[PDB]
C-alpha cells in the first residue's frame, strides 16, 4: 500500500500473511511439496523518487517471515531477504539497478510461474540465472529506445558469489533476454552463462567450467484468459541430490517444459490447469531421469485485491521407482492470503 | 497506528521500543526473572479489508526484535515471529482463521495476564493450547449468532507440529473455549486436549499418550477496577526441567492458580497486586514440587496511549530447597515503553 | 518518512536499499574492506509523542538487513539490531533513554564519521562507549538547563553485558561528554572507564581490570564546507587479532586520529578527502605496531534527499609487513542508495 507521496518521493509499505497448509500422505519425505503447516509473512517496501521530468530513482526490499516455527531455537528457519536492490531510471535510455534481484532467465520463466502455490519449479534461487541471486547489475530497455514499441531486452552482470556451499555460489557471468509484446501476446528469449566456483566443479554431480541456462517463453494475456509456455534447457546449473548415496551436485543437463492454462471469472474465480516436467540427462551413474513432472489442478478465488483463499492440487507422475529418490506423492495445499 | 485507509481496506501498523532492566542477586542463575539489560522491540501489521457489508478478511503478523543482544553472532538470539495469521470474519455466523494464534486456553489465561511485566506464567509458549502455537485452525463464535448478546464460544483446531525438540512439539488436538460477559463480569471456560509425539513421550519426565490443559477464568472489568482469578490443571502439558539432574520432559499434572487486583486512577498510575502458584504433582522421583510461587506488587504509569513506564517487582515464595532447582530470588524490572 | 501524526503522536518509518560493490585486489583477505557484493537493507522508526508542552516521549529502533547472503543457511549472517531505546525529554531538564544506543565517546568520534562508505574506524560496536551498545541509561542536557547557549553535556551508565564472547562483552562503566557549538565551529571532549570482565581478562592480548576511552573533536560545519578532527586514546579497550598467531584481545593502548575534509557543491556533488591512523602501543610480543592507516578520497552524488550514489576510495597505508596482519590493499567501493 502506498503510506508515503509528497514532494516527488512515494514509498508503498506492501505485505502479506498467508495461513497455509500441505496435505500430503507418509512420513511427507516421499510427497511433491511436503505437509502440514506452511504459513509464513511477507514484508517489503517500494520506493520510487522523481527526480526531475526524465529522471526516477527506486529502491525495493522484500523479506520472509516463516509462521511455521516454534519461538524456540529454530525460530528463524526459512527467514530471509528476497529482494534488496536500488537504481535508477533515465528517460527512454533505460534503468540500471544493483542488489539482489531476479536473474534475467526469470524474464522468460515469469510466463508460467502463475500457480495458486506451486509451479515455477525450475526458476531456482541462489542459482545462476533462473530465480533471486545476489550481486546483480541489471540494465533494462523498454520500447527499443523509445523507438519500438513493445521491444525490450535487458543485460544483466552477475559477480562471483562464493559461498559456504556449492549449491548457493557462483563464479561471474552475463545473460541477456529480449522481449516482445503486441496485442495480448508476448514472446521472450533469455539466456545466461557463467563461470562455476572450484567447490561447484569439487561436487560429485555435474562435470564443467560453465553454467549455462536458456529459457523460451510465449503467452496469450488477454480477454481474462492466460496461456503460457516455457521451454528452457541448462547446463550445469540445476542442483540436484541423490537421496539414495546423499551425493550432490548439478545435472549436466536439464530440458524443461512447463505450461499453464487459466481463466479469470468476473465474480472472483480463477481456476488453473498446469502440466510441468524437468528431465536431467547424463547424471554421472543414473543417465536419464525426471526431476519434476506432474499435472497441476487449481483454483483462487479473490475476495477482492487484499483478500483470496485457494487451494492448489499437485498430480505427480514422478514414478516411485525414480532413480535420485525425487518423491512421488501427491500433495494438495490449501491456502486463506490477507496482503496490502 | 493505522497508517492506511483507503477502498475498504485499513492496515494498522504497529510496534514498540521497550527499554527494560530487571534486577536480581547472584549469578542471576537462582532469580524469579534474570538481571540485566532485556530491551526488545515489536513490529507488527494488523489489517482489515470489507469486501462487502456481510465479510471481513483480516490478517495479523507480529515480530519480536530484542535489543539486548551484540552486534555479533548471538544477534538473532530470542528474534521471532509471535503471531502470522489470515481470517476471514462473516456477518454473525462467525471468523475463521489459521495459522500461528494464541491457543484457545489463553481464553481463560488471558483474564490475569495483565501485569506490566511478569504474570502469564502458565501461558506458555509452543506448548498445545495455553499460549501461541503453529497450525491452528480456529473458528469463534460471537454473541451466539447474534441470538444471545455477550455469550460465546470457539473451537480449535491444533495440526501436529513434529519439531526437533519434545518442548516445542505437539500432535493432533481439538480445544474449545465459551465465555460469557455482562456489566464488567466476564466468566470463561476453556479446554484442550492433544496427542503427544513420541520424541515426547521418550522424555524421562512424564508418562501419557495425551496432552490436556483446561482453566477457568473470573474478572470485574468495569469502574477503573479490574480483578481477576484463574484456576487451571493440566496432564502432561507443561514443561519441566529438573536441574540438578538435567532432566527434562512434561509435569504428569499440575495445579495452577492466579490472582490479580489492580486499579486505574484518571492521572495515570496503576498499581497492581498479583498472586501466582503453579504446581507440579507425580513427578518422578520428586512428587510434589512448587513450579511458580509468588506475589506481585508494582505499578504502570501512562502518560498516554504511547507512552508509560512501570516497575514490577516479583516477591517469590519459592524455597531455596526446591526439588527441581526452581529459584527462589526476587526480580525487579523497570520499564520504560513508547508505542505506536 | 513521516507517515503518521495524529494525536500528539509522530511516527518516522525509515529505510534505505543500497546496491553496494566493493573493489579489492586477491583472495580480499589482505585489503582495508574485502571485495564483492556489500547490498544491504535498513529499516527503522522513530517515534515521538507530546505528553504536554514540556515533556515528549520517544523511541527508535533500527535494524539491518544484509542483502548479499543467500536464501540458504547463510541468510541471516550480519542481521541485527542497531538500535533499540526509549526515553522521555522534559524542557530544559534534558533527556534520558534507555536501552541499545551509541555510547557516550561516539559523541566526540561522530565529527569524522561522515565518509560516503568507510571511516569511523574506531568507532567499533559492542566496544563499550564508542559505538553501538547494549544496556546504556544516557542523560543528556542541552544548553546548560537553557542558561547556556550551545553548551552542552552527557552522562551514561554502562551495565554490564556478560557475553558469550570478550569481544562483546563489557563490565559497568561510567562515561561523559561536554561539548560546546558556535556559529559554525563545535568542540567536544568525551570519556569512558568501564571494569572488564573475567572473560576478557582471560585473553592474551591485553592486560588490566580497566577499560578507558577518550576522544577530542573540533570541527567547523558552515557555508557548504565540513572540515573536522578527532584525536583519541584507549587503554584495554580496542579490539585486535593476531592473524598469524590467530591470538586475540584488546590493545594495551591506541593513539587515534582521523581527519575529514568535504565540501558540498549546490548541484549535488560532495568529495571527500580524509586521513585516518590508529596505533596500538605494547602489545605483548610485537611492540608497536599500526592497526589503521589510510587516506580516503570520495564523492557522494546527490540526485535529491532520496537518491544518491557514491565512490569511496582507501589508499591503504598499511605495509605488507604489518605483525598483526592487517590487511595492506586498497579498496574502492561504489554504491546506489535509494532511502526514506
Amino acid at each position: 500500500a502506498e503510506i508515503y507521496n509528497k514532494d516527488g518521493n512515494k514509498v508503498d509499505l506492501y505485505g502479506k500473511a498467508v495461513g497455509l497448509h500441505y496435505f500430503s500422505k507418509g512420513n511427507g519425505e516421499n510427497s511433491y511439496g511436503g505437509n502440514g503447516d506452511m504459513t509464513y509473512a511477507r514484508l517489503g517496501f517500494k520506493g520510487e523518487t522523481q527526480i526531475n521530468s526524465d529522471l526516477t530513482g527506486y529502491g525495493q526490499w522484500e523479506y520472509n517471515f516463516q509462521g511455521n516455527n516454534s519461538e524456540g531455537a529454530d525460530a528463524q528457519t526459512g527467514n530471509k531477504t528476497r529482494l534488496a536492490f536500488a537504481g535508477l531510471k533515465y528517460a527512454d535510455v533505460g534503468s540500471f539497478d544493483y542488489g539482489r534481484n531476479y536473474g534475467v532467465v526469470f524474464d522468460a520463466l515469469g510466463y508460467t510461474d502463475m500457480l495458486p502455490e506451486f509451479g515455477g519449479d525450475t526458476a531456482y534461487s541462489d542459482d545462476f540465472f533462473v530465480g533471486r541471486v545476489g550481486g546483480v547489475a541489471t540494465y533494462r530497455n523498454s520500447n527499443f529506445f523509445g523507438l519500438v514499441d513493445g521491444l525490450n531486452f535487458a543485460v544483466q552482470y552477475l559477480g562471483k558469489n562464493e559461498r559456504d556451499t556449492a549449491r548457493r555460489s557462483n563464479g561471474d557471468g552475463v545473460g541477456g533476454s529480449i522481449s516482445y509484446e503486441y496485442e495480448g501476446f508476448g514472446i521472450v528469449g533469455a539466456y545466461g552463462a557463467a563461470d562455476r566456483t572450484n567447490l561447484q566443479e569439487a561436487q560429485p554431480l555435474g562435470n564443467g567450467k560453465k553454467a549455462e541456462q536458456w529459457a523460451t517463453g510465449l503467452k496469450y494475456d488477454a480477454n481474462n484468459i492466460y496461456l503460457a509456455a516455457n521451454y528452457g534447457e541448462t547446463r550445469n546449473a540445476t542442483p540436484i541430490t541423490n537421496k539414495f548415496t546423499n551425493t550432490s551436485g548439478f545435472a549436466n543437463k536439464t530440458q524443461d517444459v512447463l505450461l499453464v492454462a487459466q481463466y479469470q471469472f468476473d465474480f472472483g474465480l480463477r481456476p488453473s490447469i498446469a502440466y510441468t516436467k524437468s528431465k536431467a540427462k547424463d547424471v554421472e551413474g543414473i543417465g536419464d531421469v525426471d526431476l519434476v513432472n506432474y499435472f497441476e489442478v487449481g483454483a483462487t478465488y479473490y475476495f477482492n485485491k487484499n483478500m483470496s483463499t485457494y487451494v492448489d492440487y499437485i498430480i505427480n507422475q514422478i514414478d516411485s521407482d525414480n532413480k535420485l529418490g525425487v518423491g512421488s506423492d501427491d500433495t494438495v495445499a490449501v491456502g486463506i492470503v490477507y496482503q496490502f
